[PDB]
């Protein structure tokens, strides 16, 4: 069926996370595969399993620890995903972006979300970090919506615009941040595109996704911004390109999932100190 | 599951209405978010809340009175869906087209199907009507389809074509009839590209589906037609052009479902007169 | 939910049949429509009717018969499904694809695909036999994917490639045997696109296809191959082009699934000699 949490349970599981931490973050950070590590820079941390909160589902992918770690990032007090969940892992959508509702019933106002995609443009490379300026949502074209069912009017309206998902101003930020960080490669900024998986694509799936215009593909992510934008959170995000995607019938290798793990690690330095010194803005 | 109506719910629930009006209709009417109007304009009208008729869904969507209503409309006998049903709202296709089989099992032959859509052919201007051409359907790409399940051969066959979907001569009459009513604006006609919902597209969706061909993109209507074709009702429809989607990442507004009925309202006079009208020819 | 077979279940299934029969099968054969015929040529063959397998689904389609037959093909060891299943019966992925993972289990390694499907490509004629070199699926951009849920290991890898699926090795084979036969028409070579069905595609949506890249369409094949790769098998396919889709609104007739089989009973011959002398190649 549709969305099985009342307004009352994403309540409760605020409640009691209000209950067992003095932590009050305003932001909250989604770590995608490979970007756990971003989780080792916080100050005064409390963590928590997903298994001990509440109406909280668990990560079953290997790179998502599965963990809520609050802390303080540069001065920001935060809330962190370390691993989220899919709809590849048999999850509905309204499962997968239950935190995010969890996050404004706790008073956060801003979300990051971040995650590792493949680099359809042809100008990616792998390790470029890509801001998303906008994305394409297939599941939703059929109606596989974390917001399909009756609407609850005490988090936000029947029909929001999605035009406007990615700030703008934060955007400004991240451009100005690196380059304060004396980077070689330019910040690169996207459309990322997301499909259901688990498998990879084929050839043709991907010369038709980059031909639909998209920068990158992924298989999460976009059910967390429609719902975050539907409860009025500011969001930002950006993808880790984990890999150039193969669009010759000629392809040498095949892509998997440790490629990208292995990737993850390569980047944590410098993502890690970009989302850190990014905490500074707000 | 899939369908989970049998032939004889069908049946029972158009035996009901049956027996409670004298109103024998030969056209049926859906209408579409703020083309309610066009109720207020039959004679000798009975109306029937969809809540008192046996197996009938529900609509939850503001725009959406809900209710069925017979009467006379220049002449033609006919009974109007004052309000329609969507998959957004939780429903399964299956339920969605309900009305539609029931209708045959009315004695109904013509069906017209109205809606409202955001334009994504730069010629359309707000206000604008357009006659549907063809469709594109993709919620069916992905097996989502009101037909999916065991096929019921009282109603039709197991693999019905759709290219003939609209129409030809219904809709040769519409701009003839368009012709006479002196009308400033030309009659649009083209494809109708139909996705999920409830969110409204981002600037990359639009470009996407402008570039697939589709002229105006909505959440509704698709699934009617095909059921409709399926039993053999003729179909005839058009979208009022309500929006122009945002195409530019400068993007000044954003989509809201209150332009969308106020637009319907705007064009009320003008959409009425022309359906009204457009009864004549059969 | 999601699969709802467990490692067991296939098990069970598999030493069903081993207990049943003397045939040990090297290469697993699924016939689609109106190619059940290929069955005629086997030697020594045992037939089960899918009812009589322990967890097996079945067949509702017309030219599908619903039979498993073990025998003898030129020389090689095979079993055929006279007859596949599809979404659109109402089955979900993991029951559609059960009979793959049983064939793993029997100690089957190759794995040949067969299907009837619409031409998009011009340069196709009906008769027209098209190897498939790549596919698009567009059922899993939603999600709807055979290995949504927790991964098998026992099966395979969580994240497994897709880019390499049609063995390359088999379809140069394919295209020397086919100029050994002296046949007058070039042996086509395409991608394949899969969609949910059951209704016949709309003239805009051909367009769209066709400009996605897409040489053929079809209802099915595409969970059977992801399945197939993902525990290991060697696969390999081919389509059957029935008939031209309808790119035109001044469309003359419409598809019917008539055609369809017609069509198989005229390329019968060709095809079936095709896939018998292909059984010397492995
Ligand atoms: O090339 C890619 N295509 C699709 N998803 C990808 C790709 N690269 C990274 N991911 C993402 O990382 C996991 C798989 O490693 C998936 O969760 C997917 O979202
Ligand atoms: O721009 C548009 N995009 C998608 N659906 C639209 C648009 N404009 C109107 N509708 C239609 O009206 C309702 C929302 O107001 C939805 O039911 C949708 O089908
Ligand atoms: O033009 C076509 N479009 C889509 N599927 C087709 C077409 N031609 C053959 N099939 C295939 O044959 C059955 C219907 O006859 C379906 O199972 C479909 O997979």
């Amino acid at each position: 069926m549709q969305n099985g949490y009342t307004y009352e349970d994403y309540q409760d599981t605020a409640k009691w996370l209000l209950s067992h931490t003095e932590q009050r973050p305003q932001v909250a950070v989604i770590c995608g595969s490979g970007l756990g590590g971003l989780v080792n820079k916080l100050t005064q941390a409390q963590t928590f399993d997903y298994s001990e909160i509440p109406n909280f589902p668990e990560s079953t992918v290997p790179g998502h620890a599965g963990r809520l770690v609050f802390g303080i990032l540069n001065g920001r007090a935060c809330v962190m995903m370390q691993g989220r969940f899919h709809m590849y892992e048999g999850y509905p959508f309204w499962k997968v972006t239950f935190p995010v509702r969890v996050f404004r019933l706790l008073g956060v106002e801003t979300l990051v979300v971040t995650n590792a995609a493949g680099g359809l443009n042809p100008n990616f490379e792998v390790g470029d970090i890509m801001l998303i300026r906008d994305h394409i949502n297939l599941p939703g074209f059929s109606g596989e919506n974390p917001l399909r069912g009756p609407n609850e009017e005490r988090f936000g309206v029947r029909f929001p615009a999605m035009s406007d998902a990615y700030d703008r101003d934060m955007r400004q930020k991240a451009h100005s941040t690196w380059k304060q960080m004396g980077e070689q490669r330019e910040l690169q900024e996207g459309t990322y595109v997301m499909l259901g998986g688990p498998n990879f694509e084929t050839v043709a799936e991907c010369r038709l996704l980059r031909n639909l215009g998209a920068d990158a593909v992924g298989m999460s992510t976009v059910p967390e911004v429609i719902v975050a934008r539907h409860c009025g959170l500011r969001v930002f995000g950006f993808s880790l390109i984990t890999n150039k995607v193969i669009m010759d019938t000629e392809s040498q290798g095949k892509a998997n999932h440790e490629e990208v793990l292995e990737a993850g690690k390569q980047a944590a330095q410098k993502l890690e100190q970009f989302v850190s010194l990014l905490m500074a803005s707000i």
